[PDB]
């Protein structure tokens, strides 16, 4: 597999999960059981004459450059799916943001894997819900409960899909109910 | 800008059949494709910029840190589909964050800018006349610039030359 061959330096217990969108997060897992969950630092811009977000590519790499997580972690990465209603400066800007958080954890030393939203959202079984948002945010305070203040508002949704994504590397297991 | 820094130039087309091209301080100049790899969409192959390779080209540049490179500051293409439209952002982005993390500063640079600055913006065949423009100002890349396909070395080569401020 030649593309993902080529987001290693690396031929192809630190786990890396980032969700790559403007709003969204890294989390950093270690091997202690210890977490730690960043927002994705960004500037405002004006592209043709609108205000709009960009991730901070510097703040990006200086973020990662501080990391405890030594190089040959694997960070899973959500595959790119820009939205619909979405216009040309927005899904450049998705991409850009891809693209970004590509180069940077490949020059920091990681593999990078991408995933598939449905793919850790099916393990976790997040689907057939109304409230999608809400429930990965819960499900990341069940898998990670001393983040539950940082996760309790509807904005840190992008937080809570980071850790939810490096949980999946990591093969963690949320349990079925409150005392299972 | 400020968000995209940590006699020498760095100049880069950064698109599947884009190249990087160095100036040093003593007149010479390298280039280099940009290098892919082949991904599967549907049933068809599509190329994608290779980033392990990348990384290793630019880390074995003879370039020093704090090298500024030039690169055309990106937009969508306005009769791109939307597949275009990321393809766009997502090669521009993986060439900016491999630079800065590189150790270069990256300069955008308005397409109309640095056009200008060659005679370049009133030109009907843009692809060949970049071509012809970078080797006369690069005669000893005259060999690399004389087929059509070699448009992107082109570009590598007069980005470099605008911020290294050579004049036509």
């Amino acid at each position: 597999d030649p593309w993902l061959a080529s987001l290693s330096l690396l031929p192809t217990g630190w786990v890396i999960g980032v969700d790559p969108d403007i709003g969204g997060a890294i989390a950093v897992l270690s091997p202690d059981g210890s977490s730690q969950v960043f927002d994705n630092p960004f500037v405002h811009i004006v592209v043709s004459e609108v205000i709009r977000k960009r991730l901070d590519t510097k703040s990006i790499i200086q973020l990662l450059r501080g990391l405890d997580a030594p190089p040959g972690t694997t960070a899973y990465i959500e595959k790119s799916s820009p939205f619909p209603t979405d216009g040309k400066q927005g899904w450049w800007s998705t991409g850009f943001s891809y693209g970004l958080w590509i180069a940077s954890l490949v020059a920091s030393g990681f593999s990078v894997v991408p995933i598939a939203s449905q793919t850790w959202k099916a393990y976790f079984g997040l689907m057939r819900s109304e409230t999608p948002k809400d429930d990965s945010r819960q499900a990341a305070s069940i898998l990670f409960p001393d983040k539950d203040q940082s996760l309790k508002l509807k904005k840190h949704h992008g937080r809570a899909e980071a850790l939810l994504l490096a949980a999946y590397g990591k093969g963690l297991v949320l349990p079925s109910g409150k005392f299972s």
